[PDB]
Protein backbone atom coordinates (compact mmCIF):
# COMPACT_ATOMS: atom_id res chain seq x y z
CA UNK A 1 0.00 0.00 0.00
CA UNK A 2 0.63 3.53 -0.13
CA UNK A 3 3.44 4.72 2.00
CA UNK A 4 3.14 6.75 5.85
CA UNK A 5 5.89 8.70 6.31
CA UNK A 6 6.39 11.56 9.50
CA UNK A 7 7.80 14.37 10.09
CA UNK A 8 8.61 15.70 13.93
CA UNK A 9 9.09 19.42 14.25
CA UNK A 10 10.14 21.40 16.58
CA UNK A 11 9.84 25.40 16.79
CA UNK A 12 12.46 27.31 18.39
CA UNK A 13 13.86 24.45 19.85
CA UNK A 14 10.64 22.80 21.41
CA UNK A 15 8.71 20.26 19.77
CA UNK A 16 5.15 20.79 18.33
CA UNK A 17 4.24 17.05 17.56
CA UNK A 18 4.73 14.98 14.26
CA UNK A 19 2.73 15.59 11.27
CA UNK A 20 1.79 12.11 9.63
CA UNK A 21 1.84 12.25 5.86
CA UNK A 22 0.18 9.53 3.35
CA UNK A 23 2.23 9.57 -0.35
CA UNK A 24 0.12 8.70 -2.91
CA UNK A 25 2.20 6.22 -4.86
CA UNK A 26 -0.26 4.88 -6.06
CA UNK A 27 -0.96 7.77 -8.65
CA UNK A 28 2.75 9.59 -8.53
CA UNK A 29 5.15 6.26 -7.72
CA UNK A 30 8.19 8.39 -8.67
CA UNK A 31 7.34 11.25 -6.49
CA UNK A 32 6.43 9.66 -3.43
CA UNK A 33 9.17 7.51 -3.47
CA UNK A 34 12.19 10.33 -3.73
CA UNK A 35 9.92 12.28 -0.54
CA UNK A 36 9.84 8.21 1.03
CA UNK A 37 13.64 7.96 0.47
CA UNK A 38 14.46 11.41 1.91
CA UNK A 39 12.02 10.93 5.13
CA UNK A 40 14.22 7.54 5.95
CA UNK A 41 17.53 9.44 4.79
CA UNK A 42 18.28 5.71 3.23
CA UNK A 43 20.09 7.32 0.12
CA UNK A 44 22.73 9.26 2.78
CA UNK A 45 20.80 12.58 2.84
CA UNK A 46 17.60 13.55 3.58
CA UNK A 47 15.37 16.16 5.65
CA UNK A 48 16.43 15.41 8.96
CA UNK A 49 17.87 18.55 10.47
CA UNK A 50 16.10 20.56 7.75
CA UNK A 51 13.52 23.59 8.54
CA UNK A 52 10.75 24.86 7.35
CA UNK A 53 12.00 27.94 5.80
CA UNK A 54 9.43 29.59 4.17
CA UNK A 55 6.05 29.67 5.32
CA UNK A 56 3.17 32.32 4.49
CA UNK A 57 -0.31 32.49 6.75
CA UNK A 58 -3.45 31.38 4.82
CA UNK A 59 -0.91 29.72 1.65
CA UNK A 60 1.29 27.08 3.06
CA UNK A 61 4.48 25.59 4.70
CA UNK A 62 7.17 24.94 3.17
CA UNK A 63 10.61 23.02 3.83
CA UNK A 64 12.92 20.50 2.58
CA UNK A 65 16.08 22.05 0.90
CA UNK A 66 18.36 20.13 3.00
CA UNK A 67 21.48 21.68 1.48
CA UNK A 68 21.14 25.34 1.56
CA UNK A 69 18.50 25.60 4.38
CA UNK A 70 17.15 28.90 2.16
CA UNK A 71 14.94 27.67 -0.74
CA UNK A 72 17.55 27.96 -2.98
CA UNK A 73 19.08 24.10 -2.41
CA UNK A 74 17.94 20.63 -2.34
CA UNK A 75 18.41 17.54 -4.57
CA UNK A 76 16.11 14.49 -5.44
CA UNK A 77 16.74 11.13 -4.61
CA UNK A 78 17.45 10.33 -8.81
CA UNK A 79 19.64 13.88 -9.24
CA UNK A 80 19.49 17.54 -9.33
CA UNK A 81 16.15 17.64 -10.18
CA UNK A 82 13.18 15.32 -11.72
CA UNK A 83 10.44 15.95 -14.12
CA UNK A 84 6.80 16.75 -13.35
CA UNK A 85 5.19 12.94 -12.78
CA UNK A 86 1.48 13.47 -13.63
CA UNK A 87 -0.78 16.62 -12.44
CA UNK A 88 -3.56 14.13 -11.70
CA UNK A 89 -3.86 14.96 -7.83
CA UNK A 90 -5.50 18.58 -7.22
CA UNK A 91 -4.84 21.67 -4.45
CA UNK A 92 -8.22 20.54 -2.72
CA UNK A 93 -7.67 22.03 0.44
CA UNK A 94 -5.46 22.22 3.75
CA UNK A 95 -3.39 19.45 4.37
CA UNK A 96 -2.15 18.54 0.46
CA UNK A 97 1.27 17.83 -0.03
CA UNK A 98 2.76 19.52 -2.83
CA UNK A 99 5.93 19.82 -4.68
CA UNK A 100 7.87 23.29 -4.88
CA UNK A 101 9.87 24.25 -8.22
CA UNK A 102 10.98 26.73 -10.39
CA UNK A 103 9.04 25.18 -13.40
CA UNK A 104 8.08 23.24 -15.15
CA UNK A 105 10.16 19.35 -14.48
CA UNK A 106 12.53 20.71 -11.48
CA UNK A 107 11.16 18.83 -8.84
CA UNK A 108 14.02 18.08 -6.52
CA UNK A 109 13.37 17.79 -2.36
CA UNK A 110 11.36 21.12 -1.34
CA UNK A 111 7.84 20.65 -0.59
CA UNK A 112 5.14 22.65 0.87
CA UNK A 113 1.86 21.53 3.01
CA UNK A 114 -1.52 23.73 2.14
CA UNK A 115 -3.30 25.37 4.55
CA UNK A 116 -6.16 26.63 2.27
CA UNK A 117 -6.64 24.99 -1.08
CA UNK A 118 -4.93 26.61 -3.25
CA UNK A 119 -6.37 25.68 -6.70
CA UNK A 120 -4.18 28.09 -9.00
CA UNK A 121 -1.04 25.26 -8.31
CA UNK A 122 -3.02 22.82 -10.28
CA UNK A 123 -1.18 21.48 -13.34
CA UNK A 124 2.17 23.62 -12.48
CA UNK A 125 3.15 21.33 -9.03
CA UNK A 126 2.97 17.98 -8.73
CA UNK A 127 0.59 17.03 -5.30
CA UNK A 128 1.64 13.90 -4.20
CA UNK A 129 0.19 13.30 -0.90
CA UNK A 130 -1.61 14.88 2.20
CA UNK A 131 -1.24 14.92 6.19
CA UNK A 132 -3.27 12.05 7.75
CA UNK A 133 -2.25 13.25 11.14
CA UNK A 134 -1.05 16.60 12.87
CA UNK A 135 -2.90 19.55 11.00
CA UNK A 136 -2.66 21.19 14.30
CA UNK A 137 1.27 21.20 13.96
CA UNK A 138 0.91 22.18 10.66
CA UNK A 139 -1.29 25.09 12.29
CA UNK A 140 1.21 26.19 14.71
CA UNK A 141 4.10 25.98 11.81
CA UNK A 142 1.47 28.32 9.68
CA UNK A 143 1.21 30.78 12.74
CA UNK A 144 4.69 31.63 12.52
CA UNK A 145 5.35 32.49 9.23
CA UNK A 146 4.84 35.43 7.50
CA UNK A 147 3.41 37.48 4.19
CA UNK A 148 7.32 37.73 2.88
CA UNK A 149 7.51 33.46 4.12
CA UNK A 150 9.85 34.83 6.27
CA UNK A 151 9.38 32.75 9.78
CA UNK A 152 9.76 34.01 13.26
CA UNK A 153 10.87 30.59 14.59
CA UNK A 154 13.04 28.53 13.87
CA UNK A 155 11.35 25.43 12.93
CA UNK A 156 13.37 21.99 12.49
CA UNK A 157 12.19 18.77 11.52
CA UNK A 158 14.28 17.24 13.97
CA UNK A 159 13.64 13.60 12.98
CA UNK A 160 11.66 11.72 9.99
CA UNK A 161 11.38 8.87 8.70
CA UNK A 162 9.12 5.94 7.64
CA UNK A 163 5.81 4.37 9.22
CA UNK A 164 4.81 1.75 6.53
C1 LIG B 1 16.95 26.90 -7.33
C2 LIG B 1 17.60 25.61 -7.75
N1 LIG B 1 16.72 24.44 -7.59
C3 LIG B 1 16.23 24.14 -6.24
C4 LIG B 1 14.75 24.35 -6.05
C5 LIG B 1 14.30 25.57 -5.56
C6 LIG B 1 12.96 25.79 -5.32
N2 LIG B 1 12.61 27.06 -4.79
C7 LIG B 1 11.41 27.47 -4.37
O1 LIG B 1 10.35 26.91 -4.66
C8 LIG B 1 11.41 28.59 -3.39
C9 LIG B 1 12.14 28.44 -2.20
N3 LIG B 1 12.18 29.34 -1.25
C10 LIG B 1 11.49 30.48 -1.46
C11 LIG B 1 11.36 31.59 -0.65
C12 LIG B 1 10.53 32.49 -1.32
O2 LIG B 1 10.16 33.63 -0.90
N4 LIG B 1 10.17 31.96 -2.50
N5 LIG B 1 10.75 30.71 -2.60
C13 LIG B 1 10.69 29.76 -3.60
C14 LIG B 1 9.88 30.02 -4.83
C15 LIG B 1 12.03 24.79 -5.58
C16 LIG B 1 12.45 23.57 -6.05
C17 LIG B 1 13.81 23.34 -6.29
N6 LIG B 1 14.22 22.09 -6.73
C18 LIG B 1 14.83 21.75 -8.01
C19 LIG B 1 16.29 22.14 -8.23
C20 LIG B 1 16.49 23.59 -8.61
O3 LIG B 1 16.54 23.96 -9.78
Amino acid sequence: GNPLVYLDVDANGKPLGRVVLELKADVVPKTAENFRALCTGEKGFGYKGSTFHRVIPSFMCQAGDFTNHNGTGGKSIYGSRFPDENFTLKHVGPGVLSMANAGPNTNGSQFFICTIKTDWLDGKHVVFGHVIEGMDVVKKIESFGSKSGRTSKKIVITDCGQLS
